[PDB]
Formats: C-alpha cells, sequence, structure tokens
C-alpha cells in the first residue's frame, strides 16, 4: 500500500534524493489520475521531512499539477485515508480543502503556502489540448497512475504520452506501474529515455523515463505571458484590495515588495465600501467568462476562508446571494445560465416561495441562488491585509501619489508630486487611473462612477438573510453597524466622488422599480444621505486585466503578418512592467485569482487556467483581436 506508492512514483523518480540536489526554489510534479490522493500526501510527507532536515536547501516550494475525471466526494476521502493513520495530518488539511466536483482548474494553497495543488477536473485527454504554454518545459517528474492499462485503455494513448514529454523539463522524468509494451513504444516515441526496472515486490513490473531534451513544442507567441527577471525588487502603485492580494501571492514566493498609495490609508478608492457582494457571474454559454468566475468564485471563498482560520479580521456573512428574474431580460439570462448542469451547492434554480423561505422576506421573484456567495465588507478587509502584507515585509509609503514613470537603465523612475524612487521591477494597481500612462493609455478600460447608499435597519428590514440582485442589490443588515448597503448607480465616464440627491433616490427606486409586487422594499429609507461614491475600471468584455503591460506601437508592427501565419516572436512588452485591474464591480470574486495568476506568471511558474481563459484575461487582448484576422 503505502511502501508501493512510495517506491513506484517517489523512488522511481529519485526522491527523497532529489530534493536535496534540486537546483530551483521550487519543483513541479504532474499526475494523471489525483483519485484519494495517496500519491499526493505520500509525496506531502517527504517534502516536509525533508524540509525539516535542510531548512537551508534550494528546494522551498512544491507544485502539484493533477488531473481527475472522476473527482470523488471529501466523504469518499476521509473514508479512504482510514487505510493510512500517518498521512492523517496531511490528509486533513487536503480534506478542509476538497473543491466542489466542478470542472475545470482548481488551485489549492497548502501547507502554509509551501505547497500549490492544481485540481483539473475533466478527462485528461480532453483537457491536453486546451491548455496554457505556461505548461511547458516545466514539469520536473510526472506521475503516471490511472487505471490498469489491460482493464482500461482508454487514456495510455499516443496524445497523452506526447503532450506530457513536451510539459516535461529537460533532464525531468517520469515513472508508471505498469509495464505494457505499448506505452514503453508510447513513451519512448513521444521522446523519453525509458528504462524496465521491477516494481515493488517482484511482482509486476514497472518503467521510469528522462526528457533528454527540450521538446519545441506548438506554442502562441502574441498571448506570451513572460516573467519578471528580478522578483527581489518590486513596487505596487496601488493601495486597494487586489493590491493587499498581489502583495500576498508574491511573499509566498519570497518576492520582496514595496508599497506606494496615492491615500493617506490603503482602500480609500474603489474598496472602500461597507459592504459588496460576493457571488459567480455565469452566462451558461461555457466561454472564458463564465470559466473564469467559476474559478475565481470558489478560489476567492476558498482564500477567505484560509485567511478566516488564520486570525484576519473582515465583517461578512456567507449567507448566500439570490439572484433575482425581475424583468424579461432577467430572467431570460437566468434561465440561459441553468442550462449548464451546477451542483445545488454552487447554483441553483429556485422558485418565488423557495427564496422568500430562505430570505425571511418575499423576493417578489422566482431566480438562482448561490449558496456560498455572501456579502462581505471590503473596506475592513483591504485595511487587514494590507497589514499583514506589512507585517510579513511590505514597507507602505502612503500619500505617495505616482506623477511620473520611467525606465532609465534597468531602473523604474519614480516621481511624486517627497523623495522620488527607483525600481528594477513595478506593478500598476490603481483602479480607474488605470490608463493614465503614456505606458498604459491605448488599453481600453474605463471609469464608471457608483454611488452606494447607506441605509439604516428595520425590524422588517432586519429579517433579510441574503444579498438580493436586481438591477441593483440590497445586503443584509451588518450586525455590527445596524445599516445595510443598497446600490449602485453606473455613470460611465462619470469619476467625481461627491455625493449626489438623485443618485441617492435612484438607489431606492431601483428596489422599488423591481420588486413591485412585495411592500417592505418601502421600508428602505435613503433620507439620511449617508452614501459612499467610488469609481469602477470597467472593460467591455467582462474579464479584468492581469498581466505584462503590452507596447501598443511594438505590437502594431511587430504583428502585421500575424492573420497570414496560421516560428514567430513573443509579444511585445514593456520591460519589467505589470498591471492588475479593471475588476469592475465584481474585484471582491476575481481579485483573489488575478492577484495569484500575476504572481505565478511573475515567477515563470505554470498558470492556473487554460489557454482560452488566460489568453481572455490578457492586457493586449483587444489589439490581438483586430489583428488576428486584419
Ligand atoms: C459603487 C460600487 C459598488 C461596488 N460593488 C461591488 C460588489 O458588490 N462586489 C464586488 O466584488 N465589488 C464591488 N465593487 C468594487 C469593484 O470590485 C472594484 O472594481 C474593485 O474594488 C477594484 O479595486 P482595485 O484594488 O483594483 O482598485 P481600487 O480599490 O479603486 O484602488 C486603486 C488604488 O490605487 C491608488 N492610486 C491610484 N492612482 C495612484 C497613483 N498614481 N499613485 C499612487 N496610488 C494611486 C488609490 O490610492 C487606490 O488605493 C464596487 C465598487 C463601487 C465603486
Ligand atoms: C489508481 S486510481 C487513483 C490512484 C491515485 N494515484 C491516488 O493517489 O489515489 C486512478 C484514477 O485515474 C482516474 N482517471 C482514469 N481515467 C482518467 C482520465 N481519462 N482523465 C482523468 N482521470 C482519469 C480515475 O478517476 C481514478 O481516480
Ligand atoms: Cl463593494
Amino acid at each position: 500500500g503505502l511502501e508501493e506508492t512510495h517506491h513506484v512514483f517517489l523512488k522511481g523518480n529519485g526522491f527523497p534524493a532529489r530534493f536535496a540536489s534540486h537546483p530551483q526554489q521550487s519543483c513541479i510534479f504532474a499526475e494523471t489520475g489525483f483519485g484519494t490522493g495517496l500519491n499526493f500526501l505520500t509525496l506531502w510527507r517527504d517534502f516536509a521531512l525533508f524540509r525539516q532536515q535542510s531548512p537551508n536547501a534550494t528546494l522551498r516550494r512544491l507544485h502539484y499539477i493533477s488531473f481527475e475525471k472522476y473527482p470523488l466526494h471529501v466523504a469518499d476521502l476521509a473514508s479512504a485515508h482510514a487505510r493510512w493513520p500517518e498521512l492523517a495530518s496531511f490528509a486533513e488539511q487536503l480534506r478542509a480543502q476538497w473543491p466542489l466536483p466542478l470542472a475545470g482548474c482548481h488551485r489549492i494553497l497548502l501547507a502554509d503556502g509551501a505547497i500549490t495543488l492544481d485540481l483539473w477536473f475533466g478527462d485528461v485527454n480532453t483537457l491536453l489540448p486546451t491548455l496554457d504554454d505556461s505548461l511547458n518545459n516545466q514539469v520536473d517528474a510526472w506521475f503516471l497512475d490511472g487505471f490498469a492499462p489491460a482493464k482500461n485503455p482508454d487514456m495510455w494513448n499516443e496524445q497523452l504520452f506526447n503532450a506530457m514529454a513536451r510539459m516535461t523539463r529537460p533532464g525531468g522524468t517520469f515513472s508508471t506501474f505498469t509495464a505494457a509494451g505499448f506505452v514503453r513504444r508510447g513513451l519512448q516515441q513521444a521522446g523519453f529515455n525509458v528504462t524496465k526496472v521491477k516494481g515493488f515486490g517482484q511482482k509486476r513490473e514497472m518503467l521510469t523515463g528522462t526528457l533528454p531534451q527540450q521538446i519545441h513544442a506548438p506554442t502562441a507567441p502574441w498571448y506570451h505571458r513572460p516573467a519578471a527577471t528580478r522578483c527581489d525588487d518590486i513596487a505596487i502603485i496601488g493601495g486597494g484590495i487586489v493590491s493587499a492580494l498581489t502583495a500576498l501571492a508574491l511573499q509566498r514566493r519570497g518576492a520582496v515588495v514595496t508599497l506606494y498609495c496615492a491615500d493617506a490609508q490603503p482602500a480609500q478608492g474603489a474598496s472602500g465600501n461597507r459592504q459588496g457582494a460576493l457571488y459567480p457571474l455565469l452566462n451558461g454559454k461555457n466561454d472564458a467568462l463564465e470559466t473564469f468566475f467559476t474559478s475565481a468564485f470558489t478560489f476567492a471563498r476558498r482564500q477567505y476562508d484560509q485567511l478566516l482560520e488564520q486570525g484576519i479580521a473582515f465583517d461578512h456573512q456567507w449567507c448566500g446571494v439570490s439572484q433575482l428574474a425581475f424583468d424579461d431580460k432577467s430572467r431570460g439570462k437566468i434561465e440561459k445560465m441553468l442550462h449548464t448542469q451546477w451542483p445545488v451547492e454552487f447554483a441553483e434554480a429556485m422558485s418565488r416561495e423557495q427564496l422568500s423561505e430562505l430570505a425571511g422576506l418575499d423576493c417578489a421573484h422566482d431566480g438562482i441562488h448561490y449558496p456560498a456567495g455572501g456579502w462581505l465588507c471590503p473596506s475592513d478587509l483591504t485595511h487587514a491585509l494590507m497589514m499583514l502584507a506589512q507585517q510579513n515585509g511590505m514597507t507602505c509609503h502612503y500619500q505617495h501619489e505616482l506623477q511620473r514613470l520611467k525606465r532609465i537603465d534597468s531602473q523604474w523612475q519614480l516621481t511624486f508630486g517627497q523623495a522620488a524612487k527607483h525600481h528594477a521591477t513595478v506593478i500598476l494597481a490603481t483602479g480607474h487611473r488605470l490608463p493614465e500612462w503614456e505606458q498604459t493609455h491605448h488599453l481600453p478600460l474605463s471609469a464608471v462612477r457608483g454611488q452606494v447608499s447607506h441605509i439604516p435597519t428595520t425590524p422588517v428590514l432586519s429579517q433579510l438573510q441574503q444579498v438580493l440582485c436586481y438591477d441593483g442589490y440590497l445586503t443584509p443588515v451588518n450586525p455590527a453597524n445596524q445599516h445595510h448597503c443598497i446600490g449602485a448607480s453606473y455613470q460611465r465616464g462619470d469619476i467625481a466622488t461627491d455625493f449626489r440627491l438623485t443618485e441617492q433616490q435612484e438607489n431606492r427606486e431601483r428596489l422599488l422599480r423591481c420588486l413591485p409586487q412585495v411592500s417592505w422594499p418601502q421600508q428602505v429609507d435613503v433620507s439620511d444621505n449617508q452614501a459612499r461614491c467610488g469609481v469602477r475600471c470597467a472593460i467591455r468584455d467582462h474579464l479584468p486585466m492581469v498581466g505584462a503591460v503590452p507596447d501598443y506601437a511594438a505590437t502594431l508592427a511587430q504583428y502585421q503578418d500575424l492573420s497570414r501565419r496560421i516560428d514567430i516572436a513573443v509579444a511585445p512588452v514593456w520591460p519589467e512592467l505589470f498591471m492588475v485591474g479593471g475588476l469592475g464591480s465584481r474585484g471582491l470574486c476575481s481579485a483573489p485569482l488575478v492577484a495569484e495568476i500575476l504572481a505565478a506568471q511573475m515567477f515563470g511558474e505554470p498558470l492556473p487556467l487554460d489557454a482560452k481563459t488566460l489568453a481572455a484575461l490578457n492586457p493586449n487582448r483587444f489589439w490581438i483581436r483586430k489583428l488576428l484576422k486584419g
């Protein structure tokens, strides 16, 4: 059982000995058929011993990538783990984070961020062609497990073996329990030098191999995501939600990061509301957007829960979010969402009466329920994260408004309309003020003002248990303050944040206009004129922008022949300059994954989504779309 898994997969790949001699900060494992996580857990255990033994070794981080067609339920997993008492503490940590069986990639951060696990739910043969370039020449060791080739040969094909080899780092290796000739030959022609060796207790034979030379893969240069060359010296310009997260995700990898915030405090931009909704944006199309939002939402709740379990404090309730079909238009949208077959734990159609049963108040309409969503307080959250970011080594310079940005001799010159500063690597996280630079002003980002009202609760109002979405939204009472949030105005190209009376009334009218069949909405009282204004940064396709800051003039020039050639050059970018923004009204949900993607990209690591989704999040994607045909 345990000793076997060890013999085949860890020993068959050089471990535990390779740990000590590994030349890199992290090591990438890739596994076919996760199952109950035996291989992963056995590997975790060994990497933990190693880290205790040699706290000073090059290898600090571990990245495990795995495919599973039939993801088990967490109970199943707990039942099986009983076979192995000594993996219990690792097993427990993995079960505390098992995700719902939703299709696609689910990144789990384990062992205090020393371990990144990517769970890809789906049939491996179908997923492979869809994957990103950041997987090419990346894998240190394969764990080629699965059903026995004779009992089921459906996965052991040339397409699989080739992709494996394509994703393997030169010098990297694989091992598998099986011995079957066509596998031998299948892996050899894929590009490995294969050795046949005896299995555990000479019961059955098995195979191991090494990739002697890098394979020159199918590649997609136009949407290339390059790494930063130096992560020892980084500045973020921002101070909003996406900065805290971005900072945090870089300090997991040991980057040194510095914060420059225009305001006296963080979260004085758009991340500063009292209560914001958190739920996924579905559309039933299975496009880039849905796929992204499916991972981002679940990831977001995971991270916010981990944070929570570690003492970080912010007002919030995962009370579930109820989205209402109040409209011919909205009802049609909800109807299209509900075409994909979601787990009820993710999203569920429900009737007026069910939603009203849950809500505590008559909801006037049927709709869709998101049981894991809720509200949180973005202000408290951003302050909390900036602080932890600080405590873990991020120097912060508030009242520091960047005024000029210049690259002169390997360094970014920063000027502050106070002491000027220079940095090797810079990230822009400025929200709506993102396209204000020579360097960023060709990006199709827009500013959209919004005002959220603050309203006292009432005995009947206090009853509401869900966040409600219509043409606008109403949160439950915050127990700590006895007030709700109801919003929001949406003013394109308006960037002022002065309180407006017109917009205050509109927030109530939206609620009354959309739920005319019931009477309790009348209890919403905006007459105290308390509200908050802020500016959103919107993108016409609804996905954020995260990556290398692209070079407009250099792109149109470099890619004139593009449409024709479907080996080209990788995309033109401003050196060591990256960004993350364009979160519109869904940043609570999208920030954590965009944050992680940036850190991941800047460390040249493999990324947690497929080629089209990643492509669809790239800063240069809008330019690349015109020139992608003419
Ligand atoms: C009315 C309204 C309602 C919303 N409702 C929701 C909701 O229900 N759910 C949800 O998820 N999200 C909601 N949002 C927020 C949405 O997610 C935002 O897009 C998100 O908060 C973006 O945050 P950010 O960190 O990218 O930028 P911001 O939070 O706006 O931060 C930008 C930062 O950059 C700094 N800065 C800017 N320029 C400079 C300069 N040049 N030099 C130094 N520092 C600079 C500012 O000081 C600020 O700290 C709402 C927003 C608004 C305005
Ligand atoms: C031996 S079991 C899992 C053992 C696993 N190595 C462990 O550590 O527990 C093999 C697994 O392969 C998965 N599998 C089989 N075919 C697959 C495919 N085409 N794509 C993804 N997973 C597959 C099965 O669902 C099954 O969970
Ligand atoms: Cl908000």
